[PDB]
């Protein structure tokens, strides 16, 4: 019996799952694996079974935004998933240090969403599993891929208006490294559901400089590949522990 | 250039736009019109130009969740859209009155999201445009399609937990009619950017009884058809004026 | 027995009720009707039965402020009232477009009070009934009286301080049309008590320019008379339907 | 130069001012003084200069509710008033100890309004001036009138609904003595404007027992007489000091 | 049986207790009394039974901070204490009037802590007992020591950052007189536990001018002695009553 | 000059610091090190330079409560500290798995304080540094000391009351491991000041079973000894990175 919105069965769910926001990215990633098996595609949720380094793990798209990815995350977590790693893009909150193309492996996030709050009080931290976190950094090292580490601001607001000030600058001063829209939700759902989570992101611009055109419609080819290698490598290594 | 994430151009945006959640729903709607022209399909945002009753209007999918649909709505509102109508599914909060298949035309909504709050203080109301509301009702009447009218709870939480209590029962007692995940965001964004909004929904179950099987993976055919006719009819009438 | 604070019996309550802020305004209004019957006068709550176009409906003063009018509204809603229309004065939040004398028929409001929050969560919208809004607009048409439509900011703070910044500016940018002190409370109570509500206001100045003398201790003669015609006309139309 | 809503000049404002909720109560009080001079009556605000023991001080009605009384209090504080004492009715939050007829002199209050919050952060205390509190108690002492002392809950909600629970039971457990609707607002405005405030109240019932009829529409005559004696005595003594 | 953290038995607790922040201060106080008896010293909590003017009362240190002092206060309140007077240092929020070495007796405080909020809603006031307040002022008058009276801001943040603005300026404008870190917590716990509280503080600088070196590592010698005399004098007077 | 409250100079602060709550604890710790140098003891803040396994690092007591420890943490972070590890006691929030004497190395915390909120928005996470977390775990491993890992609830309330429900059960359900009073504050301050933090705690009871006598007057001897060895070992390892 398929999951309400992912449209896959519990038996099709592997212990390690790699989630991305763009359903089209799932097709781009499956092709770089040793082999793959398409499972389903419903709404913005595309699921494919990946095979990498003799290891097996799913790759599912969660779509844009916290409320949307929460549906995906909850279905994965409540049906077998043990490790969920989000791989996506992000904006730099430190323009003088982190730039387009750079990779950042995050261990925690700012809960600027609503669903995590509807799940647990705001004082609760949005934090990833440090073993998952460690696995990601090690894979990066072994591949000789320099990366940044830090906190990501997960905000439900992509396009700000001019009435209520955005908190991005505050968080930049607070030393948050990047900003995206799903990590915190994944992390909180993960801890509440005893699922190990992690996150690796690649910068595609800086929201502080969008007016000056500091935004790339497309990610830096070379680096996107490196990040995916890191991500796949990690999932493989982590999967080995449940095989 | 094209809209950053919708991947359509400014000149391709019609004054009137029909938005739905499932990108697949867009293809099912375009084939009911007299003719159409596929525009783009990026992530969960599928855009198509619809031709119905001599009128021209777009149909765009916004995806699941307030943060994701916010990306879609902002691009549309900041690039020419004058009227946006959301057509989707919802759950009944008045099970003894509103049942599966029933249709509800909502005039306002509960802002249980975060993005709208990041845009304007919570005391501000999520309310639709009367003209659009009235147009939708006048079309249902002409088609002899009975509908309900009321407030929708737009909540970011689809799958509740056992720690923090859901506010759905409170809102039911407060006389809210249904519950879905995007209307309040559409409304507030519309108001802030001077875009007229409206919404028509079809009940697919009751959240108070999911644990009892009250959920249709498939919507009621005739009802869904009648809702789309109303939706399409409403868009045609409004488009005429702007034409 | 009599309503605790209105000092009128339940049987003296008509399905349609017109409420104003100033108890003295009730006298100024009872005169222009065909005839009337004074019911009571307790504190700032003055009740009178009005006879207009062969229709019976009460006119009750509610006083200044959300907490005060809430007492009035609850006693009415819980004892027979089916429709309540507030007619009063307001300040303009769009000075370049809305000026002294202008009439605005509002469909929703900003809940900047406390009592509505003590009744239901802040995410809940303060929105009036569509028929009442429609009825009021049409009556304005019939009488060839140009009127604005929009959202009203209902704030418990009339005289601002210099420590905590007023939110009026924010709301003006958010496109709120006018500002008064009781509409949101009326709307929420009505929605909760299944009572259709509506509001029509006359501009007596702009709070952004009070330091410039932009305030009329006396409302515009013809304009006020016109608004009153509209209100009475609307009450008449609605009372007929309930008979 | 009349005050916008009180309709009196800054010249008619005495340093000490006695405020009551009911404009009718002002008349019942002025005739118990040596002499009086009616000043004005607008909306629910009736002003009268009271003469007592050779002392001159005003008695003004402020209406029901924090938002409404705030207009009164600001106009008075911003135009001369140096001392403001509120004399009114209240409900008992300690049914086994405080009953109908009993008098309570309050030194502080719970800010369950909105206007005090729009003026200053919530953490700020609603507290009366010790001097006024002390004089009121001493006057009660001299007249041999027993009285309670304690905290009053100033809540904007008089008639509660059944969705959001009331905080009255919580405050009763916290040892709040009484409940009314204007004291917290007077205290905060007083502190902010450098005006000494105080409040004396007579119990008319218990909200926990309204369903039992524990509410007297009429205040115990003798008790009310004694309270006003205490109030007028205090106003005279304080008036002397400011002479 | 000994209290968990104060390490004294319930029988050793006197009806009146003088509390100070620094355990070192306890020792400096006991020697100024007629005679004393050391009870215990655990963590930062030092207890000593003081004998003064033929009266008996304890002097206990509560440490720096609301959370830390709450532990001390609860153990005292839940085990026999009837009166608790805090004597400590503070910063001036009115640099034009209250200078270093000046003494302020406070009647209420701003609740900028967390513990009091975990105990009761924020709207509840942090207010001291009148009798204790009055006793402190009378002892000051008898000793011919001029003192200020006013509200204290009890803030958990001593060293502010540059991201979130400090509320001290707002409170100075709201007329708060001084700032320290434990009074509000004492007051709220006292009210809840029916224990009479008070506070007397000596100014050690002004947080608005720390960058100008406006801070005394050592309190004004004579002033500190004067304050302690007032403090001990008050405890003696209040202790007599329970004796 | 000296730090205002720690009373040590900037030059006396080592890059790595070990903080504990009880000042008496640093004397019990310094004695197990190779040698030490007492620096100062002011209020509840005792500082001693420890020499262990060829490295030098300070051991400083911070007292009970977040507000108090923030003073200590801020003085250290703004004056040279690069690594701060907290070693203290805690309560078990999972009494069926974590019992008296068990050791828990925490990587994140619940911000149930106030000071962290006065420094940065609540959505920000309280999370420790991975290097520190990893070092602590590796040291426990080397010493064959089993330990738990998890989130700690840092709450300013030690003794709850019966009015406002404690959120501990909620956090237990959310899978928080233990509860104490200072970790979250240390974490947030460190993230903001660019200082690496960590925490290791020994369980001395369970808040859910205090009434049934589930409290440890004294920490389990051999377990406390082991945790101290782990903490001292971690500090030395981290210190070498700055030697
Ligand atoms: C508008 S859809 C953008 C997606 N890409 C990520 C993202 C990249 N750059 C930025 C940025 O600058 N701000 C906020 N989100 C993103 C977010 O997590 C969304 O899933
Ligand atoms: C999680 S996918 C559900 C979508 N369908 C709508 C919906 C239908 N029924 C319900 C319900 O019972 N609760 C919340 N949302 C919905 C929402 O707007 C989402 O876009
Ligand atoms: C406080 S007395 C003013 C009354 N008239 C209305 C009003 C008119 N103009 C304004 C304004 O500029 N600000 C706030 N309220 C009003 C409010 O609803 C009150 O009942
Ligand atoms: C509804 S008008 C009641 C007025 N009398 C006072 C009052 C008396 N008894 C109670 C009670 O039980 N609850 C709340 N307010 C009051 C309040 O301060 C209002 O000005
Ligand atoms: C941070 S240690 C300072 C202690 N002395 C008091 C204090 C003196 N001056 C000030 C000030 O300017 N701001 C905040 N607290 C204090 C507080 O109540 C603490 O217990
Ligand atoms: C109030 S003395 C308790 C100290 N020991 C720690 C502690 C041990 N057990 C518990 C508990 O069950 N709840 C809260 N704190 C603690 C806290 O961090 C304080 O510094």
């Amino acid at each position: 019996n398929l999951l309400r919105h992912l449209k896959i069965s519990k038996e099709q769910i592997t212990p390690v799952v790699l989630v991305v926001g763009d359903p089209g990215r799932v097709d781009k990633i499956k092709v770089v694996c040793d082999s793959y098996v398409d499972l389903a595609y419903n709404r913005e949720y595309k699921s494919v079974e990946c095979h990498y380094k003799g290891q097996k793990f799913l790759c599912v798209s969660h779509g844009v935004g916290s409320a949307g990815c929460a549906v995906c995350f909850e279905e994965l977590c409540q049906n077998g998933a043990k490790v969920i790693i989000r791989a996506g893009s992000c904006g730099s909150l430190q323009p003088d240090l982190i730039k387009r193309g750079d990779i950042c492996i995050c261990n925690a996030a700012v809960r600027e969403d609503r669903v995590s709050h509807l799940l647990i009080h705001g004082d609760f931290p949005a934090v990833g599993d440090f073993d998952v976190y460690d696995t990601l950094n090690k894979c990066a090292q072994e591949l000789n891929v320099p990366v940044f580490n830090g906190i990501s601001v997960s905000s439900d607001m992509y396009y700000p208006n001019k009435i209520i000030p955005s908190r991005l600058e505050d968080y930049s001063k607070a030393n948050a490294a990047v900003v995206e829209m799903e990590l915190a939700t994944l992390m909180v759902i993960g801890t509440l559901r005893k699922v190990k989570t992690g996150g690796i992101l690649i910068v595609d611009g800086c929201p502080f400089k969008w007016d000056e055109g500091d935004f790339d419609n497309n990610l830096v080819p070379h680096q996107l590949e490196n990040m995916i290698k890191i991500a796949l490598g990690a999932c493989a290594k982590l999967a080995t522990k449940y095989a």
